[PDB]
């Protein structure tokens, strides 16, 4: 059973007039006007609202996927003049579909972490993981990629996973006690155009 | 019967990725990935392009209604490895929706008409009609309103119609015998933010 009652709508829209969403209609309409178009159901008759004449659809407000991504409505098609239903009251969706507008996000400001003084390099010391509000199942909105802004040649960070190694061999204790490493993570693959969230760890080399 | 197997996609697009239509998908699928979900028809495989494993539909050149405002494609289901069907081959189409992107032109850049002199006021001169490529059918993209930019006092210009009459008495054709009337059509109701186009008429008084 192909699944064709959805319509699918781009969110965060900011056109002066109204949000086109799409045309409900029944091929028993000869277009005479004896038809009426009802909606209802989830938010209709407020932000979605239809044309009864022809069953065009349209959005009032600005919607936003990441406050709600699925909208379901039913669909009536009657007789305007005696109240018979034409067709079944049909159930459809109104998909919202997503844009990059959420910038990657890490759970707290400053990380702490520790690494023995003199580790080989490679040796691990915290892994730092930022979530992207997008749809990671559509584009590279939500696709995070990890670099670092302060910390090196000192530390690297793995683009894919966000582990941060010691790069370099003998950092002496003496010598420096406490760095501080800035991560970037930014989505769209980290690449031009991607949103970009950044955190402070700050590391101790121990005894 | 609704008529669902359609996607409604908004011309001109111009964001820097390709531009989403909609996902095709059968109730059957799973999500195991066992389906190939083929798109075929007009402008499949260039145009329009499919994930053959989820259904989502693209668009990779920038659309314009005014060239060609329906476009009618194929769907297919199948099994990924016997290629056998799981649903019909269902015909749907992509409808492009329309945008103001068409300002109002009339025919010819001047028009030329007569009118005697001593004409009692309101008499008709001559009709200017601009058309607009918009789509009528829907929004004031298409609606246009007449104003008269020069030619006043002793023109007037019918808002709906174009119709262009005398508005003063005791025009001497010896006094003045030929008048430059310029003319505007603007769409979306002849309102803030409607495209416009003009026209001069050319008049004479006769005797
Ligand atoms: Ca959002
Ligand atoms: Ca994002
Ligand atoms: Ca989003
Ligand atoms: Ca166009
Ligand atoms: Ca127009
Ligand atoms: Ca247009």
């Amino acid at each position: 059973g192909w699944m064709w009652n959805q319509f699918f709508l781009l969110e965060e829209y900011t056109g002066s007039d109204y949000q086109y969403v799409g045309k409900l209609h029944s091929d028993q309409d000869k277009g005479d006007g004896s038809l009426k178009y009802i909606l209802s159901g989830d938010g209709a008759g407020t932000l979605f609202i239809i044309d009864e004449k022809t069953g065009d659809i349209h959005a009032t407000r600005r919607i936003d996927r990441e406050e709600k991504a699925f909208y379901t409505l039913r669909a009536q098609a009657i007789n305007r003049r005696t109240l018979r239903p034409v067709e079944p009251e049909s159930e459809f969706v109104i998909k919202i579909h997503d844009i990059n507008d959420n910038e990657p996000t890490f759970p707290e400001e400053i990380y702490t972490a520790s690494v023995p003084e003199m580790s080989v390099v490679g040796t691990s010391v915290v892994q730092v993981t930022a979530t992207d509000a997008d749809d990671p199942s559509y584009g590279n909105s939500a696709r995070v990629i990890y670099s670092i802004l302060q910390g090196q040649p000192y530390f690297s960070v793995e683009p894919e996973t966000g582990i941060i190694r010691t790069a370099l061999p003998n950092m002496n204790r003496e010598n420096k006690e406490q760095y501080q490493v800035v991560i970037q993570a930014k989505d769209m693959g980290g690449q031009m155009g991607g949103l970009s969230g950044t955190t402070t760890v700050n590391i101790t080399l121990t005894d």
